[PDB]
């Protein structure tokens, strides 16, 4: 029993945590075979912060401006391509701790493990969600550029976040391994802002359903709705809209409690409505959406 | 910017997490040079758990009987001891992945990383305090057993948890390396319970200098109080006293942030005796107690492992 906000475990990714060095710059890179895999505004001077010609200042640089360190080891870089906002170093040895890997894109709602790395060297491991709006609600500092989001499929971690930057309000933003950024995010010093962030109703969803296997019933009511009148009161507390998609993933929840997603949603109606009145549901006061269906189902079995 | 709760990246743990079986038994180990630390009760079955005697069930026990599994290669058990609550195997493979690391037993409000596991495989790492009734708020199932917490300071881990038991009421109890139990509990399947709960005080505060750090100062306010004034409102809403201890721990927080010690005394005595009122602390809608001075610093400062 209990139930927790759970990262993944991160020595699969620690053996891949580089340090990349170009002029002034420091940041963190991903060591996978023979390639190191980092932000590209790792080649920015003082002048290209606005708009950055990333191609142009990237042709002026040769192997020997890029200084890769693992662990106490300099590594010598070979080759550089940029693929979208990530660079890749070609480096002459490949990472004996090469994991089983894949890259993968997420969408909106999904949650994933953060490495926060500083120089290199990883110094914490928290989990997030990609935000409704494209960012991620991290704890990053500066240098912490080049952290990598994952999760792990049995043996096999699948790479879905670099970070690149924090936005005005404190929140992230950075890219899938393939270098394109998650939402409308340049990696240019440009005015940029988040729109505004919705909660993941689906997640919410989740959580009431690990409420309920963990004891947690006294949100529970009697009504049932349509998903139409559940998604118009929804919007209006921030809420993002429940699809037909959505209410087929809380399928296998819905089934191990006997409770059907409409039931549910109008539980979750009633919260948005009452609030909780000194309850806590999972030892928390407010509804939280950092877990998915899938991340219930796993912890709770 | 930014706060979360954070674990320490748990690669030095992992490398060491090994299954041992006894009979029916599976639960993990924990494999540091040539010994695999683990629960003692994994020698218990059925009858075994309702009124054991672990030293005349141990004496019947055979090397062969324990079965050791370190990824897809089983590990020969050579010898077998008991520390208090902790059963000791003596393997013939010292583990060339045992890192820099030390036995410590930790106080209530220190925090530490616990890397869940099952079957000997790691399976999630979560972040957690001791509470002051000696209990951890986990997330562990049948098979978590052996699961062990721990710290990292530089490149050395502090193991100072492993995982014995889950309370009634969904609470976990277990003992440090050395087998001794956190808390007033035993290994036998009867009746316990956890003492009731407070809040770790010093820890709020650390976390309300966090909140500071990161933008968040509504809550501030123009007063200050007395250690004992704050610790008599403090205690009737069950939270930890405070002591000069705690105070001087926060001393670089208040530094950092020009907000005394007293002075988020103040702020924080008035969160318990108003609440909220709607608003949120680092999102969250609720105080928290499981960041200490410690955990603040590191994560506002970026100290790596
Ligand atoms: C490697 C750190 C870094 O680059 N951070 C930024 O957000 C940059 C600051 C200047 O504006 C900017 C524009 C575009 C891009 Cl892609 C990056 C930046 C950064 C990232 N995470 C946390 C940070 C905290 C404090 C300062 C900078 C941070
Ligand atoms: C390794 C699992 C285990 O032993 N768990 C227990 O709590 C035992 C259940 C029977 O009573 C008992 C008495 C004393 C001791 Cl030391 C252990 C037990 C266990 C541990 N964590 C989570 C669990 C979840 C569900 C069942 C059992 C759990």
């Amino acid at each position: 029993s209990g139930f927790r906000k759970m990262a993944f475990p991160s020595g699969k990714v620690e053996g891949c945590m580089v340090q990349v060095t170009c002029g002034t710059t420091t940041l963190n890179g991903l060591w996978l075979d023979d390639v190191v895999y980092c932000p590209r505004h790792v080649i920015c001077t003082s002048e290209d912060m606005l708009n950055p010609n990333y191609e142009d200042l990237l042709i002026r640089k040769s192997n020997h401006n890029f200084l890769v360190q693992a662990g106490n080891v300099q590594l010598r870089v070979i080759g550089h391509s940029m693929q979208n906002c990530v660079l890749k170093l070609k480096v002459d040895t490949a990472n004996p701790k090469t994991p089983k890997y894949k890259f993968v894109r997420i969408q909106p709602g999904q949650t994933f493990s953060v490495l926060a790395c500083y120089n290199g060297s990883p110094s914490g491991v928290y989990q997030c969600a990609m935000r409704p709006n494209f960012t991620i609600k991290g704890s990053f500092l500066n240098g912490s550029c080049g952290s990598v989001g994952f999760n792990i499929d049995y043996d096999c971690v699948s790479f879905c976040y670099m970070h690149h930057m924090e936005l005005p309000t404190g929140v992230h933003a950075g890219t899938d391994l393939e270098g394109n950024f998650y939402g409308p995010f340049v990696d240019r010093q440009t005015a940029q802002a988040a729109g505004t962030d919705t909660t993941i109703t689906v997640n919410v969803l989740a959580w009431l359903y690990a409420a309920v296997i963990n004891g947690d019933r006294w949100f529970l009511n009697r009504f049932t709705t349509t998903l139409n009148d559940f998604n118009l009161v929804a919007m209006k507390y921030n809420y993002e809209p429940l699809t037909q998609d959505h209410v087929d993933i809380l399928g296998p929840l819905s089934a191990q409690t006997g409770i059907a997603v409409l039931d549910m949603c109008a539980s979750l109606k009633e919260l948005l409505q009452n609030g909780m009145n000194g309850r806590t549901i999972l030892g928390s006061a407010l509804l939280e959406d950092e877990f998915t269906p899938f991340d219930v189902v796993r912890q709770c079995s």
